């Protein structure tokens, strides 16, 4: 699936997710939010296994992206955690987890919970 | 934070997470989880804000493991979301999404959540 | 939204959701699931805030369903966290979190999460 | 379990949460949160199996709390999923998700999450 991950995938909020998928797993690339305090591209850097169960089953794979680069830094960082289905309508269905930096009075509040997916159009 | 983050970590189900920081904010080392089907060292990366608010805020974080290595394939990854908490009692407070590959008809059920302290000691 | 919360919801795995809602913010009702280990209907009850931000913004509400009626027990829960847009295209989008009975040493891959839509159609 | 859930419970942000487990499954009484944009008592419903495995798995159980009563209105909404574990050590322990009502350009961002453990004492 190293082939089907690599290339430019797009968000249901207009996100853009630039990506390469290494032959033992690894996952480097950039991310551009469309929300939020974001402003151009970020490194990312994940997982993926690179030999998914052929059984029709999805493939397991995850990537953060630590939210500072030239223009901003929001102090929070974001994992997404998700299976690559590949096919002729291919997705990346994810969850993701956003935590922010905060004092430890504020640390029950420092997480955000939402879910992405990506297509290759839009 | 390069330096305080980099290092053996351990967390609450006596798992082991060695990592280095890079000044540029990536993560890079191995995990190896106590629990689970899992069986010696997994590749991590991840991304860390190289340069967190001056004011007692924690430094947020973020890895991913594809658990693939040459003992065992998993099928699933988890990503970490969290942060650094520095000083006398070095912590990392996160909370994890580990996704499996699944087929479309079960990927309801893909999704595990759950949270881990990681510290130095133990 | 005491009227427009109440009646019948679908969502996208086929499941359908009964709900009344009270003045005071409750929500009693029934829950019938299209996937997984579950027979007919379960009993649900939840909260609503019963007087939501006059500017547009969705109503915040939740409920639980124990796994548990006369022709089954799943020993688990769900809780459903979202919140209910009206309108033309009325929906309930909700993050949702499973938790099954386990023991203490399995306790960290009891929790699942996902996410469902509900909409009055379908 | 009806018996050992029944009563006053603490988190570890020194949350109070009084509750009271129906025969049939059913969760009533009020929380008060030690943290956040709450004050006195907020109602809570719920439901928890009321029949767990005996292997000495935890009892799976879930509730909600609306942000809303006399005092202030929130606009949100917690669940929280979680099993109890008894004996001489009783615990409720939980994930927990808060929605808050949300323009449909917010909602990306309308879900924390996070984690509460509930004991007796303190
Ligand atoms: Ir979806
Ligand atoms: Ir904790
Ligand atoms: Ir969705
Ligand atoms: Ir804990």
């Amino acid at each position: 699936d190293e082939a089907g991950i690599t290339g430019t995938w797009y968000n249901q909020l207009g996100s853009t997710f630039i990506v390469t998928a290494g032959a033992d797993g690894a996952l480097t690339g950039t991310y551009e939010s469309a929300v939020g305090n974001a402003e151009s591209r970020y490194v990312l850097t994940g997982r993926y296994d690179s030999a998914p169960a052929t059984d029709g089953s999805g493939t397991a794979l995850g990537w953060t992206v630590a939210w500072k680069n030239n223009y901003r830094n929001a102090h929070s960082a974001t994992t997404w955690s998700g299976q690559y289905v590949g096919g002729a309508e291919a997705r990346i269905n994810t969850q993701w987890l956003l935590t922010k930096g905060t004092t430890e009075a504020n640390a029950w509040k420092s997480t955000l919970v939402g879910h992405d997916t990506f297509t290759k159009v839009k």
